[PDB]
């Protein structure tokens, strides 16, 4: 119960919050702003999404696929393509917690 365990996503146990982010950034940088994410990586993204309270709002009727597209300038982010034909975006950076360490 009260135990600081490693960050588990889709079975993958990361020894750090920044460690989980690294994995996502690696594959992210390996795609272009118009390419579809592989089913393997997508399966990870699904569980990485579901671990957020906004899950129902982001997903809607269901996840169809994930596309890598620009967030603002040069930066890449994962877009959720819904089965209804719509789309959404989520900031993977907050996969675990902020805990005041959000530096300004």
């Amino acid at each position: 119960m009260a135990k600081a365990q490693p960050i588990e996503i889709a079975g993958h146990e990361f020894a750090r919050k920044a460690d989980a982010l690294a994995f996502m950034k690696v594959m992210l940088n390996r795609y272009r702003p118009g390419d579809i994410v592989s089913t393997v990586d997508g399966a990870f993204l699904v569980e990485a999404l579901k671990r957020h309270p906004d899950a129902t709002s982001k997903i809607g009727p269901g996840v169809r696929n994930f596309e890598v597209r620009s967030a603002d300038y040069g930066t890449q982010c994962f877009w959720i393509l819904r089965t209804d034909g719509s789309e959404e975006r989520f900031s993977y950076k907050k996969c675990v917690l902020e805990h005041h360490h959000h530096h300004h």
